[PDB]
C-alpha cells in the first residue's frame, strides 16, 4: 500500500550513518511531522543519538 510514511521512517531509522543521517534527516523530519508528534519524538531521539546539536 502507498502513503506508507511510517515505513519510510522505520526504513530510515534502521541503520543511518553520519552523513547518511543528515541527507535522510531532511526527509525524515518531514515524514515525522506528516506521521504526527509521537514519531517526531523518535526522530529527535535519532538526532541526539548521533549528535545533531
Amino acid at each position: 500500500r502507498n502513503l506508507s510514511d511510517r515505513a519510510k521512517f522505520e526504513s530510515m531509522i534502521n541503520s543511518p550513518s553520519k552523513s547518511v543521517f543528515v541527507r535522510n534527516l531532511n526527509e525524515l523530519e518531514a515524514l515525522a511531522v506528516r506521521l504526527g508528534k509521537s514519531y517526531r519524538i523518535q526522530l529527535d531521539q535519532a538526532k541526539e543519538k548521533w549528535k545533531v546539536k
